[PDB]
Parts: C-alpha cells; structure tokens; sequence
C-alpha cells in the first residue's frame, strides 16, 4: 500500500537476490488465480497446493516451495464436502506431514456467509484474516464480490483490493475463477480435464479420461518455464502425476 | 451462515460419515440448478423428485433417496394446470404413497405475487419457508427476482441469497431455469427432448419423440458417476424409465 | 396474486379436471403473446379471437372456445381503422352474431393515450378494466410501457405485472408484440406472411401471396398438437381457412 | 386523447365513410415514418408531398391527396438551403399553385434550435403548432430528441409523444430519419437512390443512376396497394416520375 | 438557434441565389467533418484550409474558396508543433499571402485546456470565440467533450451544440475526428494514406506510399461531384497536388 | 496549461528551434503510450529508456536523447521484482553510469497503492511529481485509473488530465499498456514478441524465439521515419539490439 523511492544505486550494488516464489512463478506478495471450467479440480488442487505450503509433502510434484501459515477460504463447497476432500488427502499424508499441516493451514468456510470485499468490514476483515499469512486462497472469486466480471473498472477496484492486502501483509492472494481478469492479473494458472481429442492421444481410453487434468501456468513474468502436466484423479480428488505415453501418429 | 474453522486433524484421523446427498451428486444444504428449454418437463421433474424425496415411490428410479420435508414453490403455472399435473402423478401411486406425499410435500402457489429474494421481506418469507425443510424448489428462478440474468453482478446476489438460505437452515435449493447462472452453481442438472437424431440413434420413430426426454447432472463436484437415463411421457407428462435399444450404423 | 397451499390429498383424490383454454393450448388467467412482423394482421386476428370469445362465430376454424366478456385495448390504431376492421367483419356475422359481439366486447381505444403498466394509476386502471372480462388484448405491448423489450429485469417487472392482474383477475391477458419476452411467456402464437419460397410450394402465384399468413403456436405446456393454419385474407382483411393444395415436388 | 369506447352495432349495421388518408395508405391522424440513407432526397420529398397537402399539383403523380394546412420543420438544413430547394419546386409551379403552397404550408427552421420532444416546452410547443393542421413533418427525427435510437424505451417514449400530438390534434405526424425505430410504427416509406444493379435492370448507364431515386411503402396496415415508383431528379434535386423500359436477361 | 419561419412566396420569387461553400460541397454556418487515422496528416490539410480561407493561396487545388477570419483550435498537439507545420507550410508563401494569413487566421492553442463543450463555461466561450469568424476548426473532436462517441444521443447534445454556434454565428464548425458521429452530420470529408494495394496501382513503389493520401468528401447534400484527389506530401507534412499516372491493368 | 495565440509571422519568418523529442518521434511535453501483450517486455523497455534519459548509456541503440530527471511509476510490480529487473540492468553499466541513472531517475513502487487519476488528492500528487522532470512512466494505466478502458468518455477524461499534467510542467508522460485508449494518442510504439512465422523469416530457431521482441514507433506525426528493432533478451531480461540476418523463400 505505500512505498519508498527505490534505492537505486543498493539495487545495483546488491547481490543478485533470488525472487521468491509462492507457487511457481508467482512472485510472493502479490495476486494471482487459478482458472478452469467448475468440475476441473480447482478446489482439490488449490487444497493440495495450500497444504504443501503449510508444510505437507510436493504431492503434485511442482517442486518444492517455501513453507508458511495458509489460510483456505472455500465460499462455495459445505464443510462435509471439505471434510470429505481433507480425509482423502490425508490417506497421502504420514502422521508427521498430517500434523505440519494441521498446525499451518487454516480453513474457514464461507459458504452463505456473503463476504464481500467492496464493503470495508469486508475488507478489513480479510486483511485481518490474511496477516501472518504467507498464502490466502479464495475459492472462488465469484463469491467474494458483486461486481460485474467483465467489467474492467469494477474489477480493478476488486482486484486492487487484494493487491492491496498482498502488498501489506506480505500474503500472496490466490483467487479461483470459473471459466479481462486475466489482463488485470500477472500471474494465471489453469486446469483442463482431458477432451474427448486429448484422450485419443495420450492413448487413454474415452471412458477412462475422465480421470486426468492438465495443469499449466498460462501466465508469468519471472522465472523458468513451467511445464503443463498431466494429473491423475485417485479416491476422493486427489491429484497425482500420471504417467503418460503419449501418440505419435504414424 | 457462521462455520466454525476446519478442524483438521480430526478429518484426517477418521472417516467422516458419508456424504449426505439430496439429490444424486448434490450435497444436501447447498444450491443446485435444474436446466432446459420451456417445455421440456422441468415442472413434471421436479413435482416427482420434490414427491420422491417428501416420501414417495421413486418412479424416476433414480435410486432411493433420503426423505424429508419438501417446499415446492411453482411461480409461473396456475393453480388448475398443477391440479392436473398432480392428479396425473397421483395415478401412479397407492393411498399409502398418496399419504406419504401429501404429509412431506407443501406446494405454495406463487402465480401472480412477484416474489423478489432482493426485496428484504421476501428474503425472511423464503427464509422462513425453508426452515425444518430438507429441499426448497423454485420453478423458475426468473419468476424470483428483477435482476437481469445474463448481469454476473446481480445473478452473484441472487445466488448468493439462496446459499444464505441454504447453509442457515440446511435446506437444499434447486431452482430450474428456461434456458452465467450456471457457471457458478456447483451442481447442474438437465431436461433435453429427444432429437431427430436421438430418435434414430434409439430406433424410435420421429412422430414419436415428443413423448421421450433425456435427464442428465452435467455438472457436480467429484463422486459417483451418475448416468444419462431416458425417460417416457405418460398421461399429463408423468416420467418414466423408457425401454430403449440402442442402434448403429 | 395470494394463494393458499395446494391441498395435495385432494389434487388425487378428485376426478381429472378439463384444463380450461382461453385460446387453443393458452390456460385460462395466464399470460400469452400473439407475435409477428408488423403488418402480418395480429390487429385482425385479434379482433376476430375476441369476437368469437365474445360470442360470435368460430370464422378462423380453430376450434369452439369458451365465451365471456372481452376487452380489446388497440392503442396504435385509430378508431376509424377499427370501425373499418369490424365494418369488414360484419360481412361475415349474422344478426345475432352481431349482437352477441356488441353485448360481449369491449373496445377501448387508446391510440396517443401514453398507458403504462409500471405507473401505478395505469397498473390500477388496467386491473379494473380486467375485471369481469375472460380476456384482454393488448395491441401491442409495446404502447403499454416505457421498459428495454430486450432487458430480461425490467421486462420481468411488465410481465409480472400482467401475470397478477390475470391471476387476480382470472381475466386471460394477450398481448401482442412486433418482431426475451418469449422466454418471460409461457404461451406463444404468430402470424407469417406466406413468403416468396412458401408461395412456390403450396402453389399459389408471387403476386397472390399477400393474400395468405400462417398462423401458429409456438410455444406452450399442455393440449394436443395445434397445426399450423394457412388463413387467405379477405376485404377488410378478414381471415378465413385457405385451401391450399400443396407441392410435393416431383 | 380521450376516446369514447367503440359502438359496435353501429359499426356493423353501417359503412363507415371511407378511410381518410394524408399520404397513400397512412391514416389522417397517425405518425408515420420516411426512412432513408442521407442524401437519398427525403427533404425534397417531404417538402414535395408538403407542398400538395397544402394545395399544389401533383408533381411526384402519387395521386390527388386531400387538402389541409401544412407545418414542416426542418432542423438540419440552414434557411439559405431550404431557400434554394423551394426555389427550384418553385420553377415548377405557376402564380397560382405559388399561392396555394404559401397559403398552406408553414416551414419553420430549427437548425440550431435543439427543440427536444422529451421536454415540456417543446411538447407544448410542437402540440401547438399541430393544432389546425393536417400534417406536420419533422426533418429529421434525431434532431427533436436526445435520446439513444436503438434504446426501445426511450424511443417508445418519444414516439408515444408524437402519437400523443397526432390523435389529440388531428394532425398526422411524419419523421424522417436516416438509415427498432420503425418496428413500431404502423406507416413505414422509403426512398432508395438507383444501384448499379438497377441501372442495368432499366437500361440507365451507370454516370446516370445518381439521377434515379426509388420510392415505395414499405409498411401499411390493409389497404389499396401502391405500386414502387421510379422519379427523376431535375435541377435542385425535383423529384417527377421516371420515363425507365424494364429489361430482360 | 432561433428562426423566423420562411417567406415562401419570397423563396419562389427571389432569384435562384448561389449555395454559399465554406469548404467544397459544405454549406456556410453548418457542422462538418474531417475523419481519418492519427497520423494521415487531418492537422495539416486542415491548416492549409484554414489559412486558404484566412486569404492563403489554394494549394490544394481544391478550387477557389469565400474568405473570412478563421480560427484554428488543436488541442492534442504542443505549440512547437504547430511552429514547424507554419513555419514548412510559410516556404509555400509569398510575402504578401503570409501577411494575409497572420492577418486572418487566429490559432489558439488547447493542449491540456480541458475544453468541455457541455460544460456552460466552454459552450460560452467557444461560442465567443466562433463570433467574427467564418471558420472554426476544433482539432480534434474527441478533446473537446467527455461523452462516448458511440452514444448517439450524448453525441446528439455534443454535435447540436456546434449547430446551435454555427447558425447563431454564421462560423462554420469543421471538427477532425480521429478513425455515429457520422450520421449526426451532413457534411463528411476524409483523407486515407496510399495503402499497398493503391501503390501497386498508381504505380508507386511501396516505400514511397508513405508519401501520398486521398482527399474526398464522402458525404455531403449539395454540388458539383468533388473528385478524389491524391497529394504528395512534401517537407514538415505540407500537401500538394501529386501527379499520379495509374495503372490500367494489361 | 494557458496558451498564448500562435504568433504566425513570426513562424513564417524564422526556422523555429528544433522539435525537442523525448523519445524517437515523440515531442516533449506529451502523452504517448507503449503497447503490448502482458509479459513482451514492457517494463525492462521502459525502465531502460527511463535509465537513459535520466543520463545513462544508449544500450537499446535507439540513438542519443536529450537527458533529464525520469521518474518512473511501475504500479503491478513489487519491489522485489524491480530489484531484481535494476540489478540485471546494472551489470550492463560502469560505476559512472550507475550514478548518472541514480542521480537522474527516481523509481516510486505503487502497487497496492492504488492510485486514481480521477481523484483529485492523486491528481495534484501526480502533478506535483511531474514538476521539474522530463519523463514520466506509468507502468500500467490500468492501474492508475477505475473507469472502464473501452468506454472512451472516461478515457478522454483519464487521458484529458495526463495531457494537462504533461502541458502544465513539462514533463512527457508515457504510459504502458497491455493489449480506443489508442486512437486518440499521438505516439504509439510496440512491443511484439517473435512468432514462429518470424523466428522463420529470420532464421532463429523456434526454441529460440522466446529470446526475441521487435519493437516499433506504430503512430506518430510527421518526422523522420525509425525503423523497427530486434532485441535480445539476455539475463533478467535485458534488452540489447539483436544480430539476425534476414531470410528468402
């Protein structure tokens, strides 16, 4: 929110100091989004992505990323629902990386609660709920504003606030979007589930697509290149690497 | 609604009780939309999912679902037309079945009264209706607000207002819709006549289509898979599994 | 407008009611529209629908109806247009066909009048001119509010208004529409002029083509199959079955 | 307005007088509408038309039209403009017919004006200058209000005004505009200037076509048909019917 | 703005009395206007014809033009601009048309003036500014009003206010608008630089079209045909005649 | 600004002094505008000409421009990532061209500010940081203004004060922006990453082109022409004239 000039003369004097990463090629301390049909994932993944964080184990094997307090805001699923997705997780977890997520990751849910961060108690309130924070998942923005999407002042204003609260507090905002607000972003993920084309490809079955999602970052300044991969759904969501042949026709 | 925090390790350490769902693939106190053009038989749908789940027989053989008190809200047909649409249903089921529906099912008539879940006094009534209920139907969705449908911003309200409801009072909503409302509703389901195409796919004559719809979930969140089923018409609209063969080419 | 809850017990219980149509496949204290290019003669068919509501003959064959008063609203023809309309019409109706017609119509006028519905003397004046009438006749919605026809909120609102002046009422409002609303309408008839390519297959000359509309319902719940009717037009305008042979080409 | 309602009997025991009509099929006492591209000659047509309703001859042949006081407002075309238009009708018109048009027709420049329809003044005022008159033209439309032209609203509004006018006065109001507008009024004309396609459909080289405008009524409620005509235009833009031998392929 | 209605007995009698052009096929004391992309050079055609009115040479060679004060208004470019077009267009002048230039041709500068001509100040002062003149050229429209220009009702206000000056004043008001408005006016002129497909077909290389563009008036009520012209553009932009040979394809 | 009447004779009688150009093409003293997709290199390009208006060397080879206090807005970038862009440029520079940038370029980090050039506290902020300077960089527009970019009534305004910021002090103002906002901006230039088509025309390998960015004055009045450059991107993104030998087919 406010800022002194840039040393100058420090910033070329000063070592080559590496940028920090919240997920890979968001730079810390600012917004992005995770972006996908509903039905893609996006809740698992960011639940999974909120947990590695917190300090439990790279089971999408993105790499491994700095640890830190996490806090998850689902407005749209029931708490049974999260419990359900938590439980399934937690057949992937030891004793040990059970706890370190349990001590680092808050989850509150929202869903009926009508958060809206345009209205000050709003705001304030999720400044608050971001402080301490390394990372803040909002799952999804739709819920979290009245706003028209596509509508470029209004979504300024929405997405200023959370740079805002990026900027103070340190926390890196990670907003869900159902499939603009992507040119008002720097930093975008996505999932796709696997089409009928894609299918017919990597050389699984129709019936058996239903089980993959491709994960990618479509968006970034900084940083090596991400590869898109593939995930395998297991028991509950979870999402693992799968392993894929691949088709070179003839 | 005010949900306590997630507490983690206790979802880790044991199994949750299985996942109440109040219709196939809908978990039971959120909001879910059912979807088709007018006329494609969301109302008969409804009527005999809103019955099934107040205690009826479950003539759609969907599977059996938990019971509990249901509140059918139809906005848009007249009394007389849901007298028929009723007594048509009624032939299918026992005084026994009669009685189940009859002590689970309450259908308030909204035809004419403009009800606006933006309008505060509205909101409490809607609130108020749903309270002790396990499914709250809305037949349709345009019939409950002024907003317009394909503007996020007011759509954002009006959902919102019904996942208020929901989550105080654990009663589920499912409104239907004539077909932006959708790309935000976490479970869709869907009502879609029969094509010429269809038709010929299954070996029924185009003459007869008209009396063949296809019901589908095109959207829920991870779970059993819930497969597309044809359903007949029978008098006044009733559905009923359809006994067809599949063809090709 | 209120209503009490169904009693259920009593819907099966008693014996299989007739729906009652105020038009063929339109239920009776509903709402339906009458749509087509300006021009197509909705202002006629109108007219000749409510004659025969009215008490006069079924001249358009499409079916006995039930009989009640009637109220025609035309506010974008001038009076004399009607005299003329009905002048034609009385060609065709006997002296106690005629009779009846005057004893069960209604004709107001109200070219230049500025009525509408979303202003609270006109809604009132509108509710008491439905009362005691099986139906009204708007001609056309468009002379009947100052709303966007393509904005589905405010639309919403004029729609709404006519469903509580029906449902209160039990007067059957029509309005009819120069080619949204069709989505707002649960019943929905119109009229086409025979095109160039309809004309060249049911056998009918280019330069006698304005001599013939279809006529259909376009949407609607309940009844049997409404077919599609050819209506040649007479002096005055005055719509009659056609016979029409047809072009099975070759 | 204010109107007795109909007297049905005595519409059908006796033939009404004939229908009064300003303009070819358009009913004394309407709005209508002349619609064309910029340039096309709605000016000269409309001063035309003015000038036999106020008493000329029948220059464009569309046949004897009844007579009555005439107020055309032009709001585009500077006064020396209008000069030099009614100059040249002028040449074509002896002392007499001269006579007969000023003593019918009032023109009344606006350019510059901004006279707004949506306004009490300029409702009261444009309703007085209706008043006693049979036709009053308004040249062209987007200048006698401030209103978006594809928002059906306010168009509504506007348009509501002019039938206000037209059935309280007895004038009938014709608005020309430059090609939702016209979806909703009852008398639609048109002028269309000759294409290369219909040069050579009637033998007109194409250096010529610029001379060739069409005219037509392409909206009407029932009534006698009136055929599309083809008129030249003379010096000053006089528009006379064509002298033009369809052709063949 | 305010009119005594027409002598017509008068207009009939009175002499046929020749159209008075501002600028070729504008009638004097309207609005018109002169459309194209930033950059085809509207702010020097438009110099050159304000000061050939001013009682400058024809340049252009766009025929002989009435002359009176004129008053040039650019508000998007900086007065050291302004210096150079002058100071290239003035090596085109003898002596004697200078002088009667700086006499006749006022250009007050308004880059970052703000001018709003829906404001009651700037409708004032533009309207003073107009008196005395037969002239006035406002460089560019879009700089002197806040309204959307695809808005035809804002633009009806906007463009309304300018007739309401040029027939109160008898200044014509020519506006450049960079590439609706066009609808709201009677008078259109446009300039288009040689695209490639023209190159090769005038029979200029295509690293010289960057040298020549086409003058028109694509709308306009009254006059002569006014041919497309093309100008060769010579040093700081100044325009002439180009003699183009063009090419008839085998 | 307030403007004193163009003295014409005196314009007409001697050579005025040289435009002034801030950047190729671009006059001193105005509003011009970088354009490209997000990510293309906007950033790293400005901040380089910033660094060598405010006194640095010409590493861009664009050739020498006059120098004089830059001040330098990035509004979407923390100052982590500024750092990170300053020491990548800085290993490119001597000591001495380290402390000509220092001394003439200040850098002042907004993001989370949100500032709003329609708000007068932030007008006259930004007012008052031109003052005194040559060149200021608004790094994006979109950040510093809530109106709708494609609505060209706000963006007259937005751009309105820019000009007036620009006129009052001085100081030119770019502004980036990612791909109406366009057309009515005198200096226009790009950024264009290297497609496949290119990287073909140039003979760079498609794994490669990544490494590549052309960049071009796209509108600008009447000057000396300035061809389009190919950059190479080295470490951190700099920027520095790239060396490709053009290929035939």
């Amino acid at each position: 929110a406010t800022h002194k000039p840039i040393n100058i003369l420090e910033a070329f004097a000063a070592a080559p100091p590496p940028l920090d990463y919240v997920l890979p090629n968001m730079v810390a301390g600012t917004v992005g989004a995770l972006v996908s049909p509903g039905g893609a994932g996006k809740s698992m993944l960011a639940l999974q992505l909120a947990a590695q964080i917190a300090g439990g184990p790279d089971l999408l094997e993105v790499g491994e990323l700095p640890t830190g307090p996490v806090i998850y805001l689902p407005a749209e699923d029931p708490p049974t629902a999260i419990h359900h997705r938590l439980h399934a997780l937690g057949a992937h977890l030891s004793a040990e990386e059970r706890q370190a997520v349990a001590d680092g990751l808050l989850i509150q849910p929202l869903i009926g609660s009508l958060p809206n961060i345009m209205a000050p108690e709003w705001f304030d309130g999720l400044k608050r709920a971001a402080e301490g924070r390394r990372l803040m998942v909002l799952d999804t923005l739709r819920r979290f504003h009245i706003e028209e999407e596509n509508a470029s002042g209004p979504m300024a204003q929405v997405i200023g606030r959370m740079e805002a609260i990026a900027a103070d507090t340190g926390c890196s905002i990670v907003f869900l979007h159902h499939a603009v607000l992507v040119d008002n972003i720097r930093w975008q993920s996505y999932l796709s589930s696997m089409t009928s084309a894609e299918a017919e490809e990597w050389g699984v079955d129709d019936d058996q697509r239903r089980f993959f999602v491709r994960f990618g970052v479509s968006k970034a300044n900084y940083g090596a290149p991400f590869a898109d991969r593939w995930f395998r759904r297991h028991d509950g969501g979870v999402l693992k690497p799968a392993v894929l042949e691949r088709q070179r026709k003839s």
